[PDB]
């Protein structure tokens, strides 16, 4: 089934931020590449794969946000009679996109994370195999159930609202374990870290728990609104949460990958860096 973005008639105002907010965060991840790889010399080569890393979810959620855009583009059409953006007659829009670019982005999310806190060889291969295991079985999951909107929304016609919530429980069912790998790599660091930047991986982790729990409310969103002022509404948090767990989540581990890289004693970040 499609989405319940396709059986809504969007206004003037209601279609135009929704393609703006599309543009945005893709000008900024095509912004946020370039800034990862000029200053990606920076940080010493033991913590230089988190910023290869954050490299790579740049250049993998700009074509994840500009595929949608053009996909946004396309599937909706001005008319003048009517006064709003109806749905064209061939193209359907569909938000899926997303859910098949956080394949890239939801282990290279935490895999930087678990390199920045020290972690080195096996032992960053162990915990990288059970977030990409956690990753996987999570976002294939919230992919099945994204398919039922039409019918958990209430669109005539449409059956199987149930598997709504049953492809939903059997994904907050690995986001809340992948987050009990997260907590048991950042309360754990290794290489005998300093107070400081000891507290600052147990800050790290909770911007990826308090960003990573805006996708539970923008999924869930065709439940409560499926209105275009609940399309518009659930863009907003989809970006919120793009632009603040890509890109600022990125830029604050770099600080604390540079504060460890300034007290190991590389200087080329102890010198540009604390
Ligand atoms: C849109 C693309 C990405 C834009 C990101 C913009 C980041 C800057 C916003 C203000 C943050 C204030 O905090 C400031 O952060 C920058 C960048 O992390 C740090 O900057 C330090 O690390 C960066 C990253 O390795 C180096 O390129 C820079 O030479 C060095 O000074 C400062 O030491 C810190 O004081
Ligand atoms: C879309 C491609 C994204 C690629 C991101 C890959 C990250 C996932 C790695 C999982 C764990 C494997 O084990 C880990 O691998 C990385 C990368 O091979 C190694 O990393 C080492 O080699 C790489 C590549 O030469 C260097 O950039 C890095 O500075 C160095 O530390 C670690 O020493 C090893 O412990
Ligand atoms: C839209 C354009 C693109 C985005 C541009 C903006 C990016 C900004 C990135 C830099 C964010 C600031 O950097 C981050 O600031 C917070 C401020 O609470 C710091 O956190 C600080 O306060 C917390 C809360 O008391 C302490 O637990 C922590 O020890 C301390 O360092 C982070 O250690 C630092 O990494
Ligand atoms: C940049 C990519 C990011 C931050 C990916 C985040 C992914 C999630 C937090 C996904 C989790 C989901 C649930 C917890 C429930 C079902 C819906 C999902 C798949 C979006
Ligand atoms: C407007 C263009 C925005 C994207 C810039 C493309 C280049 C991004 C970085 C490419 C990889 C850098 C290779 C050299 C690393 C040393
Ligand atoms: C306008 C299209 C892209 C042109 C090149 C963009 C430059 C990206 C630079 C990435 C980092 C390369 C190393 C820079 C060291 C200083
Ligand atoms: C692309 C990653 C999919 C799951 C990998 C699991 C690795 C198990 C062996 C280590
Ligand atoms: C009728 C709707 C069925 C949805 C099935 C979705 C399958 C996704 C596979 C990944
Ligand atoms: C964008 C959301 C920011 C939430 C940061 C929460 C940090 C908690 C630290 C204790
Ligand atoms: C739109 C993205 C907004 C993110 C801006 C930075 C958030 C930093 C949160 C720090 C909380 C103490």
């Amino acid at each position: 089934m499609p989405s319940i973005e396709n059986f809504l008639a969007y206004d003037f105002w209601q279609y135009d931020v929704i393609r703006h907010l599309f543009a945005f965060s893709t000008a900024v991840f095509l912004a946020g590449l370039v800034y990862f790889a000029m200053t990606a010399r920076t940080t010493a080569p033991n913590y230089r794969l988190s910023a290869n890393i954050s490299a790579v979810v740049m250049v993998s959620a700009a074509l994840e946000l500009g595929q949608l855009w053009l996909l946004w583009n396309e599937s909706f059409q001005w008319a003048e009679l009517q006064g709003s953006f109806v749905p064209v007659a061939g193209e359907r829009f569909s938000n899926g996109y997303r859910y098949m670019n956080w394949l890239i982005d939801v282990p290279m999310l935490a895999t930087q994370l678990v390199v920045v806190c020290g972690f080195v060889g096996t032992e960053l291969r162990n915990r990288w195999a059970k977030l990409t295991i956690a990753g996987v079985l999570m976002i294939l999951t919230g992919y099945v159930g994204q398919y039922f909107e039409p019918a958990v929304a209430g669109v005539p016609g449409y059956e199987g609202a149930e598997q709504f919530w049953i492809w939903g429980i059997i994904s907050t069912a690995f986001f809340v374990w992948m987050l009990l790998i997260l907590a048991n790599a950042v309360r754990n660091p290794q290489g005998a870290p300093s107070d400081e930047v000891r507290s600052r991986l147990k800050f790290c982790f909770w911007f990826l728990l308090a960003t990573w729990s805006i996708y539970p409310f923008a999924y869930a969103m065709p439940l409560f609104a499926p209105t275009a002022d609940g399309v518009v509404v659930r863009q907003v948090i989809y970006t919120v949460a793009d632009v603040s767990s890509k890109l600022v989540f990125g830029v604050i581990l770099s600080q604390v990958a540079l504060r460890r890289s300034a007290e190991e004693g590389f200087e080329p970040a102890r010198v540009a860096s604390g």
